[PDB]
């Protein structure tokens, strides 16, 4: 079942973009939907031959060959479709598109955790908690130049001329440099609060609203 | 009693400003402290005679006489004080000086009125709720060019013109135009929504004890 390899994009509140590979050209769309153009190459152009129009939900997938199947000049955005198409739920498309839907699938996580959910200013920092949940990343800014990026793998340190380093296990942590250990303290309680206010807030979205809660910005640089 | 007359001015969160009259010149400082330096002109400069200084929750007031009383020419920022003072906290301050705390207690009272506690972005308005509370300002900015500024004593309606009249009572209200009372409900929703979530995010505040958690920048213009 393609729901055990992966679970369901979801772009909801993710701002528009549009990444070129070898492979595809996958947009988030303003709507939210995911679009994956399959481009071919015949040479000096590109055109657009397959589409997999993916909603914001991840769980409606249309498939289309613009141009009658012989295909579009790659543009700005994607060739709309025609009532010629194949649709599938996600729990019913078939494998030959797995590859592909995770391409468009993959790249909205990507997305997810560059885009922030809850910035906090505090006094010595600015908090980022990512969008890409559960295990979000979570960025720290402190404002002397320090920065840590927290991820689900490990956690990134970049001293203030560029001395990066990747910190894994606990026990590796604790053999840092000891006044270090000290911003850690700081970016995991700003961590603390994010995720606290993210739970808050959450709750608070699912009564009666108009718009969504998130991202956030709290509070302010001084 | 002093405390008949005002609340003891809060100042947090608000940010640096100064005002100046022929009278008198007051600042938010950057500590949140409030300064009212009373001047007096002496030969076309203008001399510091008298400085009070206000805590920024408004219970202690430390009162002292610069350069012996003689003055310091008015400057950026308050003189600072010397071991020379009289210091009292609110309930205890002499009448002597209600009317010069006064004056720091109504500006402080202006600033919050127009400082942005939480900022809530809609499909179709922006609404920000003030830091004057309890019965805090609330405005909302319609992107069509609609506004609607709630205030304690009553609401201001200001249509795509510039048609504005004020509601004071449920009977103006009620009389409403009727394509306009959606304009209302709107912001009515706005209004609880900001409020609703003003308090769920102050209690947590409480518990956290760091960075404030105001104001806020909740979602995006579309
Ligand atoms: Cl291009
Ligand atoms: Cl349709
Ligand atoms: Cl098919
Ligand atoms: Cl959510
Ligand atoms: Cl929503
Ligand atoms: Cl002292």
């Amino acid at each position: 079942t393609l729901r055990s390899i992966t679970s369901p994009l979801v772009a909801h509140r993710l701002k528009p973009i549009r990444q070129k590979t070898k492979k595809a050209v996958v947009s988030i769309l303003d709507s939210e939907e995911v679009c994956v153009e399959l481009v071919k190459e015949y040479a000096s152009q590109e055109y657009v031959k397959e589409v997999l129009q993916i909603s914001s939900d991840g769980n409606t997938i249309t498939i289309y060959y613009p141009n009658g199947g012989r295909g579009f000049p790659l543009a700005d955005r994607p060739p709309s479709p025609t009532d010629n198409i194949s649709r599938y739920s996600f729990d019913n498309l078939p494998e030959k598109y797995w590859r592909k839907y995770q391409y468009a699938s993959r790249f909205v996580q990507l997305v997810r955790s560059k885009s922030p959910k809850i910035t906090y200013f505090t006094r010595y920092a600015k908090c980022i908690l990512m969008e890409n949940s559960p295990g979000a990343d979570f960025e720290v800014w402190f404002y002397d130049g320090v920065k840590i990026h927290k991820t689900e793998d490990f956690i990134q340190v970049i001293e203030k001329t560029g001395k990066s380093y990747t910190l894994k296990s606990e026990s590796e942590v604790n053999s840092l440099k000891e006044e270090i250990k000290m911003y850690m303290d700081h970016a995991n309680e700003g961590h603390r609060i994010c995720l606290a206010l993210e739970s808050i807030i959450s709750e608070e979205e699912r009564k009666t609203r108009s718009a969504p809660f998130f991202p956030i910005i709290i509070g302010r640089k001084p």
